[PDB]
């Protein structure tokens, strides 16, 4: 008789309260009826699992030879230890954006082939690659939700490339913007996320025998294929830098603007020092340096090279003022979220393979920092001079479950394992770049999500003391047993990333703090937490060095920390290492609506649960550099802002998260 | 006596851990058995020295003559000398490879007649001949393991032909093919690689089967043993060039097939640019263009001539696609390792003396880089036109013990006068062309080896900027005093190769280069290395040019790096200028089995011992073409490729060679 489902019934009644509390009880009955009067209506009939995965495997579902490795008597003790915890979905949406988006259905896109328990043991399946014994502890890593597998490895894990995010580098030339679209294309489909480097290419008023024209084809080419999103990158002192910015204007035109593409600005330190001492600056016409010099603008020194450039009259020039050209940063990013922000000096001054190269720009999400070499294509293919672009596989531990089952170093070392055989299967054909990055580089990206969840349920708030002192030693561990777990890969395989002997790792300049000074926990409140868990000491750290240096290491970069907007409902967790927006969340459903509170809200708690635009984002941006210590790459940072917030007031946060060391600055959210 | 010998079983534990590392402790002790319980107990007893020399002078072990020219006092100090050093070898292989390879043994091939202190004592008092205080020079040059003579040197000095390096050149004609074959067998004999010419041969369709029947003719002589192995080069602009390059195939049909022969492709510049622009590719008939215009065809200039061979109506050819023939070159390559290539203007760019021809081919190791005449043998023996063959005596410096002991001149002075020795010395009877070159152009092979053993025990990466850097600044030093060396012997002797006055030394252009652009290291790393030895400046090539102008020189040709094999493990020294294959070398004794790891490894170095399988193929292909800059010769350069690499791979780094000045590139490696 009426058409609004009972389980969204149940799921809005958590609103209409009563005594004088939410009703956090019905959400609790609404996934219950979700899944009696849903989920297990349109689930296909199978007699067993034999014909459950001769079906799958016959009809072009799975894959064929990675299930081939094990035996059949072990496939159903794999899946038998998945089904073993009776895991059951806290709240409505953590259901539904499993069932919804990640769940395996028919090809007439409508009834459910996979079960939670069967997505977690065929990707379990996928990793161990044979190992009866690590499938099953994959299964009980993924199945207690201690880690979660990113959104394209969890999703296309045994089915019929697992590595999305790419980063491409571009040269100045038409074979080489060409080239670097149509490598974009190929990235698109696979996976998503592309993202270039446009600071070598020359300037508008330079002519041949500006960047604009390049983020136009690649807006259109993006367009073209309906599949996820691109994004482009120039430094600061480029002169296209305002040409740059103004395809993200509100009152921009039609043909200049970009929708697909996000932008980032990346900023040197010589910057900010033109802006605090009140001079002029300078932006240049690359090529102009290039031909005088031998070398791009983007690989040389700024805060070497300003000044010569300045007194250069062979290198092309154009004053601005850069206190203006900040505010207008603030602008763009209060109107539109847009630009990102890349403060390039707190990345390399903390950067082990400097050597290979500076890091010069970040991905789709600001997270991904590592060394790159431009290539060089050519019209005989054969002369080319491939180069270093990036590709990175991610996942991400679930802060509140790795404390409490005490598993913070088994969980690190499972991860790396899972990501570093994500890797290792990895086969790109069409971009020669990015696959002699992924034999050499050999990098991942373990992150973490559920901070603000434990720190809340523990009764501990996100912007005090505390809460940094958590995470200062939470963090250290991880990157301390991420280390461990790449040197005994490189012990095992007898491999190591190239340049290996070049790095910090093998001077050994990058355990100089953890060999000096102590990362336990100051408040007693917090070392309490970590208890049943050796946290690593000074000691512990000069072996590590030691080990490292006598073994080598397998990847040149582990750690970042990604966003996860989605899988974050899944997990049942805070996304990322971000505060929370919102304690219930109203989302559109269908002409009906859902109501999510954030994970164990309650009265006890809800002021733990401070919603993020309340916070002090100073204090907030303490926190990220607290965190960013202890990884080596980046840190998607989103900034909560209020609507009464002056422009003066966004530069005040942004050049504070520059003097703390924050390496990346994410998009700008507002709220009224 | 038929267990496991002790030196064997103390070997095998290096592979055995110790707190998660190997036991490099272990192959000091598999020596110092290897001495005691079997070397000294299998060495010949002679009361004196004077007993010794004359039982081996009168039972035809040594040779009667160079000995004499010394009294008995001199000898007596000569041989002190290198006894004075107490030389140990460090590890098995070392002591091994030179006792049971080197070291002179009794007739049935048991006792040992010889220790290492007197083989270098006889080899130093054959190169000096009668110089005593030059003999004591030379027995400490070899035994601080500063220079290394040749395997065909360093063996046969003093003993009952020194050279073993020859290239022949073979005329269209059946009769200077039977020469070719004669010739080839007879220097086959005495153990020496004999490379050959065929781009002179009419191919198949000239009437009178190929180049072809010339390879399985010469294969079959060859296979015959019972003495060195055999090569065969080919120009790329000559039609059999597909016959050529389908002998060495995986499937090879029987007939058309070589077992024993290695091959060579000799590849001019204006092949690559075809390629590029991606024009249809002409290969020709040689006999044709001989009538036509008068002249071989590999004499004459292809990047001039290519066009106006296409537009002659009465020159036979055959159309062929180029950029399809590289990737045959590229998969052969990878299939069997053959054929080297030789990037020919990379030579001749740099090539001093091509008033007398431009260098065509190359010998059996991809190194020599020579100017060559045809000879005309006949049917009347006073008719024939004897012309220019090509050999070469070779010998190498030991990079890391040169450095230690600064003694980078004296080394290249002293190995230079060695080398010139042995080729004043040679006397090749039944060839005569290459008994004429040798008294001509007078030319040696002074290398190198040990290159990665010095860099890596002083942290440098082979891969690095840094490695070039002292490459560029060490063989740029090697090239000086032995350019000075060549000018000194040329006054001293007073003589000079044959037409020195039109080479670029006597008109002074081979001196551009470093009279301008100083080539001291840019890095202070490396400028720290060379700190006690004097690195020549601009000026100092300015005055050896007009001390070379005044004076001459004496050698046509004086460095080539050559792939040391067996000699490296006598030096304890990584294999030439190239980067190493395996950390630790694991070879087969006789049912049991024997540990090298590379000279000097250890627990803290092992990183910079980078295996060359894993390095960047363009960043070596750098390190050679910087050292390349300062030979004369050419560089014999291992491609060390893994099979995920595709033909698309190989192609690309093949063609970055040529790019980047590569004159040869030899065996793949896989
Ligand atoms: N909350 C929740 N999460 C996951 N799966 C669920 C949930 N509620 C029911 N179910 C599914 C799982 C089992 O197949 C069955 C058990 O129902 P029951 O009567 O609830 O034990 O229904
Ligand atoms: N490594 C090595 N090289 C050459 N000869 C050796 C070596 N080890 C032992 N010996 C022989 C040489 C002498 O006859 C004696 C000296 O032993 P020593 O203990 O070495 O003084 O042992």
């Amino acid at each position: 008789q009426n058409q609004v489902p009972k389980w969204i019934q149940l799921n809005n009644e958590i609103m209409i309260q009563k005594d004088g509390k939410f009703q956090f009880d019905k959400d609790k009955e609404a996934v219950h009826s979700y899944f009696v009067d849903y989920i297990n209506q349109n689930t296909v009939f199978f007699h067993n699992l034999k014909e459950k995965l001769d079906y799958l495997v016959e009809n072009q579902y799975y894959e064929e030879e990675f299930l081939s490795l094990y035996s059949f008597e072990d496939i159903k003790e794999v899946f038998k230890t998945a089904y073993a915890k009776k895991f059951r979905f806290p709240s409505f949406m953590s259901a539904f954006k499993f069932y919804n988006d990640y769940a395996l259905k028919t090809n007439d896109k409508k009834k459910i082939l996979e079960r939670y328990e069967d997505r977690i043991s065929i990707v379990a399946l996928f990793f161990a690659n044979g190992d009866t014994e690590k499938a099953k502890e994959y299964v009980n890593l993924m199945i207690n939700q201690e880690y979660q597998p990113s959104t394209p490895t969890f999703l296309n894990a045994g089915r019929k490339e697992l590595v999305s995010c790419f980063l491409l580098e571009v040269n100045d030339s038409l074979n080489d913007i060409s080239r670097a679209i149509d490598i974009s294309m190929q990235l698109s489909k696979l996976g998503g996320g592309v993202s270039l480097n446009l600071s070598k290419l020359r300037a508008k008023g330079e002519a041949i025998k500006g960047v604009v024209g390049v983020m136009k084809l690649l807006d259109n080419a993006f367009r073209y294929a309906d599949q996820g999103s691109g994004a482009a990158y120039l430094n600061i002192f480029h002169r296209d830098i305002n040409d740059f910015l103004d395809t993200k204007k509100i009152s921009a035109d039609e043909d200049v603007r970009v929708k697909t593409l996000s932008i980032g600005v990346v900023i040197p330190d010589k910057f900010v020092e033109l802006a605090r001492e009140d001079k002029a600056a300078y932006v240049f016409y690359p090529h102009t340096i290039y031909k005088e010099y031998g070398q791009h603008m983007d690989e040389m020194d700024m805060n070497e090279m300003y000044d010569k450039f300045v007194d250069n009259p062979r290198v092309k020039k154009e004053k601005i003022n850069p206190r203006k050209l900040l505010e207008k940063l603030a602008m763009l990013r209060s109107e539109s979220g847009y630009p990102y922000i890349m403060f390039q000096d707190n990345v390399n001054k903390v950067h082990a393979n400097n050597h290979i190269s500076k890091v010069k720009f970040s991905n789709l999400c600001s997270e991904v920092l590592q060394a790159s070499q431009v290539s060089s294509y050519t019209d005989y293919d054969e002369e080319d001079e491939i180069g270093l672009d990036i590709s990175c596989n991610l996942g991400s531990l679930n802060i509140l479950n790795v404390m409490e089952h005490k598993s913070i170093e088994k969980t690190v070392k499972l991860a790396t394992d899972s990501l570093t055989h994500v890797s290792e299967t990895t086969d790109i054909r069409n971009a020669p770049a990015v696959r002699r990055a992924n034999k050499a580089m050999k990098s991942i990206g373990l992150g973490a999500m559920n901070l603000h969840g434990y720190l809340a349920q523990n009764g501990i708030a996100y912007e005090s003391p505390e809460a940094r002192d958590f995470a200062n030693t939470f963090f250290m561990m991880v990157n301390f047993y991420s280390i461990q777990r790449s040197a005994e890969i490189a012990k095992e395989k007898g491999e190591t990333f190239d340049q290996y002997e070049g790095s910090t790792y093998a001077t050994g300049e990058y355990f100089d703090k953890y060999v000096s000074t102590d990362f336990s926990p100051k408040y007693e409140k917090i070392a309490n937490l970590f208890e049943g868990m050796h946290i690593p000491t000074t000691e512990d750290w000069k072996k590590l060095k030691a080990f490292v240096a006598e073994h080598g290491m397998y990847h040149s970069y582990r750690l970042c920390i990604a966003p996860t907007g989605s899988i974050s409902y899944v997990q049942s967790s805070t996304a990322s290492v971000m505060p929370i927006m919102e304690r219930i969340e109203e989302r559109t459903y269908g002409n009906s609506k859902t109501y999510y509170p954030m994970p164990g809200l309650a009265s006890n708690n809800w002021f733990f649960y401070k919603e993020a635009y309340d916070m002090d984002m100073f204090k907030v941006v303490d926190m990220i550099a607290t965190i960013q210590q202890h990884i080596d790459q980046g840190i998607s940072f989103t900034l909560f802002l209020k609507d009464t917030m002056t422009t003066r007031d966004l530069n005040r946060i942004d050049l504070y998260a520059h003097h703390r060391g924050i390496k990346t600055i994410y998009y700008a959210r507002t709220k009224d």
